């Protein structure tokens, strides 16, 4: 939120008012938030406002026993597609800090190791609040079993973001698998709900990150102190906090995609973020 | 930006992706702002998101000379349409304060009358800064010589907005009538501009709509010690400033229409601030 300077002379196509980008697709929600699509947003134009700022992206991921294996084409997919020409900061959460991978970094771009023993929630709010708040502007946190195929860039950025779950897009919202059972701090009504977001891809502001965190830390506590396991873990939380919180943007399936389990349907033009292998 | 509450339950339909609000217009930028047509919003879920940061919009509006006439229709019709439930701040600027009629006020609203002896540009930032920062949340700056018809509401607030002008929405940018003289600091090529924003309807918070008049003014200044005045005044510079700082919502031309000029096209499902004979 820091002084913005004028953007520079640009040459690029006008946008035409009678001409929608996408007319197969939602591209703003009922509360003003753009739902990120290829065809939707001009990348030179993001990308100029953005440097302008001298934009930090922290991006969070978590590898713990086996899923270390997984670093190794996480991180060097990320290189080529993940916030090419801006500030990164990786945090990567293991307990195997030896096993970490030594990959090669562009220049702007820095990995810090983070050793640990649910969890995530609870790592990126209680542990890590002040280190990221000195550190980046945004906070981006990934799944890790997961490869970067296609760009991922500053269109995602925004005080608070989720991600269009890619079974469930299409779904009604009594089909939606939310926690049911009234006596989690999770449950949601059959007949409340806006979206099922994915838990493996979510980020926003730091401040806005910690909150949303904290917030499903504390309702995870509650429900272990009830004796209840929400449905689907941190997942039936996030979906609970961005129903009562809604989210500056959502990003379409594209940004988190199971190609072997869903193939490539016509409303995708792009497949940016996708599952390995487990 | 302050702490944001959660949401109570609410129960409203649910938003389909695979199903677009509106497929005859653009609904979002290509910087990612929405552009804010009738459909594209639930407003209960945005009354409850304005309602719970306690917002106060201020509206200005200057009525010099004959334009006094204009105040009772404007102030009656903005009491039945603009921001009903929010707390509003009517700033009236003039000439004539004996002038200005008794209009009365729901709850939650007040007026200010304002003596003053180009000027709008000025007088919204030099004069009125600490106060209005003080006393709003938002800004709203609109021509007096006009009638609510329709709801205006919290759609619109957000950083920063303007309102695409009602005779150059479906233009190409070179019929735009920017100021095409490179000796004018609101100098704008035949190849660049997004749209064609309308003076008479413009705003976002304090501290961006302080920001916006203070460029406006200062340029407006460079100006006339050049010998110079821009093709559409004020407009002119409102202009080249949206160019260079985009705003991060547009508002359709349902917000600024003029009935006796254009009629009511299909792409209008609302008319609602249009102008009146003057
Ligand atoms: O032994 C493990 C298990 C998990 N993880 C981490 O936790 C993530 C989530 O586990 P994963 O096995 O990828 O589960 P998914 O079924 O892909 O997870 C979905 O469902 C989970 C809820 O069950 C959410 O926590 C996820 O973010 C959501 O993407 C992994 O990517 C890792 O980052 C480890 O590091 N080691
Ligand atoms: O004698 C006057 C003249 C103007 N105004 C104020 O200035 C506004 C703009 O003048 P108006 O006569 O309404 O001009 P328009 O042609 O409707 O104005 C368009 O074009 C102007 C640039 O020429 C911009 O300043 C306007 O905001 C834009 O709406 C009026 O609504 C009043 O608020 C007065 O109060 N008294
Ligand atoms: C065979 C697996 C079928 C999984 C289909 C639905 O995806 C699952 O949805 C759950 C919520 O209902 C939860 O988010 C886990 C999610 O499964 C993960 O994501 C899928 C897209 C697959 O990549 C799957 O392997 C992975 O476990
Ligand atoms: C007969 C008047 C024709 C005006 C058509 C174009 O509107 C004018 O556009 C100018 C920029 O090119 C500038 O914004 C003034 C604007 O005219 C105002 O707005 C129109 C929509 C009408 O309401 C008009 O009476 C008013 O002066
Ligand atoms: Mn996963
Ligand atoms: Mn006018």
């Amino acid at each position: 939120g820091e002084f913005m300077v004028s953007l520079p002379r640009m040459v690029y196509p006008q946008p035409k008012v009678l001409t929608p980008c996408r007319k197969d697709v939602l591209v703003v929600t009922p509360w003003l938030a753009p739902i990120v699509w290829e065809g939707t947003f001009n990348i030179d134009i993001l990308n100029e406002q953005f440097r302008l700022q001298n934009t930090t992206i922290g991006l969070t991921v978590f590898a713990i026993k086996k899923y270390v294996a997984f670093l190794k084409l996480f991180l060097e997919t990320a290189e080529k597609h993940f916030m090419v020409g801006h500030r990164v900061h990786y945090y990567v959460f293991t307990d195997q800090p030896a096993a970490v991978p030594r990959v090669t970094l562009g220049t702007g771009r820095q990995l810090s190791v983070l050793e640990v023993r649910m969890r995530r929630m609870e790592m990126i709010s209680d542990f890590c609040e002040r280190r990221f708040l000195s550190e980046v502007d945004y906070l981006v946190c990934v799944d890790v079993d997961m490869e970067f195929r296609d760009h991922v860039g500053v269109e995602i950025l925004t005080p608070l973001f989720g991600t269009l779950h890619p079974s469930f897009y299409g779904s009604s919202r009594e089909a939606f698998t939310y926690e049911r059972r009234p006596q989690s701090q999770a449950y949601i009504p059959k007949d409340e709900g806006d979206f099922y977001y994915m838990g493996g891809f979510f980020g926003g502001s730091v401040q806005e990150v910690q909150r949303l965190t904290r917030a499903c830390h504390q309702a995870m506590m509650v429900d272990q102190a009830n004796g209840i396991e929400a449905v689907w873990h941190d997942e039936s939380h996030l979906n609970k906090y961005l129903l009562r919180h809604k989210p500056t943007k959502v990003l379409s399936p594209e940004y988190l995609w199971d190609q072997q389990l869903l193939g490539w349907p016509a409303v995708l033009r792009k497949l940016r973020f996708t599952a390995v292998p487990k």
